[PDB]
């Protein structure tokens, strides 16, 4: 029996709190799927948190930006919820980030065009929300496949690298009506 890393637990209480998920080693369960490493000193193994899939809890808060604390963030869940306000800045810092996913809530603002650093993000959801601004961030995100940005406020055109990529197998921009497709 392993125990959860030290850091990632205090992480986590911060982040869930600040999403609205309400009341020790909270691995498997409750939206909370951690994974067997190495630990940064001892090299003991040691329990750090991997997924976190908070789908359908009509939650009202925020993404706290403790969420960049969880460097083996694979993937990040938060599906049809009431979330509001901006993604932020510090979710680059989960480098091994796959899977985001934050179709239909109410997230507002704009995503930075560093967003690109996320190399391997494969599923990026960011339907049904209230995001805005240009969508250069998909620019290197080469290993997507599965792609919505539907329902949202953004303008621009996608960028005409998106032709190029070999796995997108689900790619979804309508409903922005502002926003035009991949051209040369
Ligand atoms: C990615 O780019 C964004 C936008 O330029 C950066 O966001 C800034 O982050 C600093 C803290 O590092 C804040 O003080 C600023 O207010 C942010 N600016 C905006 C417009 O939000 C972000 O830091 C960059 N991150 C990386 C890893 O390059
Ligand atoms: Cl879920």
């Amino acid at each position: 029996w392993l125990d959860i890393d030290s850091s990632d637990l205090k992480a986590l209480q911060v982040i869930e709190t600040e999403l609205g998920v309400n009341s020790v080693n909270p691995c498997g369960r409750r939206g909370v799927f951690c994974e067997r490493r190495h630990s940064a000193t001892t090299g003991e193994y040691v329990l750090r948190v991997t997924r976190l899939v908070y789908r359908s809890r009509s939650l009202t808060g925020t993404i706290s930006p403790v969420i960049g604390m969880l460097s083996e963030l694979k993937e990040l869940t938060l599906s049809n919820n009431q979330l509001v306000n901006a993604v932020p800045v510090d979710i680059l810092s989960c480098k091994q980030l796959e899977v985001l996913d934050l179709r239909k809530n109410r997230f507002s603002g704009q995503i930075p065009g560093n967003f690109s650093s996320l190399s391997r993000l494969r599923i990026l959801d960011l339907s049904s929300n209230k995001l805005s601004g240009n969508l250069n961030f998909l620019k290197n995100l080469r290993n997507l496949e599965n792609l919505s940005v539907a329902n949202n406020l953004f303008s621009g055109k996608i960028p005409e690298q998106i032709v190029s990529f070999h796995n997108l197998r689900f790619f979804d921009f309508s409903g922005n009506r502002y926003l035009e497709g991949p051209a040369p």
